[PDB]
């Protein structure tokens, strides 16, 4: 029985219930993420920005079933075109707007990766992707407003692939944390 999360802490408790088993009800998870109304005081501890690129700030390790983290995107900061390592990936905007561009998996032939679609994700909205849907790039295209998003990955993963938009060629990247549980982790 899904109830509205009253706070970030309440959301986390509810997520631990939704991930208590071995499968994932994507629609329920997305609905509860969407229902949490972003309250900046509740997540200020995790919102640690870097001047030069977006940061990943671990919030909860989900008893091993998921990683929940907050990503902080300066003006103009964005990702590579990337996959999600056979995991579910949920993205909820806490502050600002992000542009999500979708791409198909490349063929073996070296070719330009052409976007399949794009959308602007707005405050409090929750998007979802997995490798069966495709690849994406996520970008804060604003010149004036930093963005903050809440990401849930299940199972957790610490590597993924970045794709060269010119060729479709992929390279494995290891994902790093800027902080964990509010503590900067050099
Ligand atoms: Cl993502
Ligand atoms: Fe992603």
């Amino acid at each position: 029985e899904l109830l509205k999360p009253r706070t970030l802490a309440d959301l986390i408790r509810i997520l631990h219930e939704l991930f208590a088993g071995d499968e994932v009800n994507v629609e329920e998870v997305q609905a509860v993420l969407e229902a949490y109304e972003s309250n900046p005081a509740e997540w200020a501890l995790y919102a640690k920005f870097d001047q030069y690129r977006y940061t990943r700030n671990l919030v909860d390790q989900g008893n091993g079933k998921f990683n929940l983290m907050i990503l902080c995107w300066g003006e103009g900061h964005g990702s590579s075109i990337h996959d999600h390592t056979d995991s579910h990936a949920f993205l909820k905007l806490l502050q600002g707007n992000l542009k999500e561009t979708l791409f198909d998996w490349p063929d073996k032939k070296s070719n330009e990766m052409i976007k399949k679609s794009e959308r602007t994700l707005r405050e409090n909205q929750c998007a979802y992707i997995n490798d069966s849907i495709g690849l994406h790039r996520v970008e804060n295209v604003s010149h004036t407003e930093p963005a903050v998003s809440l990401h849930l990955y299940s199972p957790p993963f610490d590597t993924c692939h970045a794709f060269d938009q010119r060729t479709g060629h992929k390279n494995k990247v290891t994902m790093t944390f800027h902080s964990k549980f509010g503590i900067r982790t050099p």
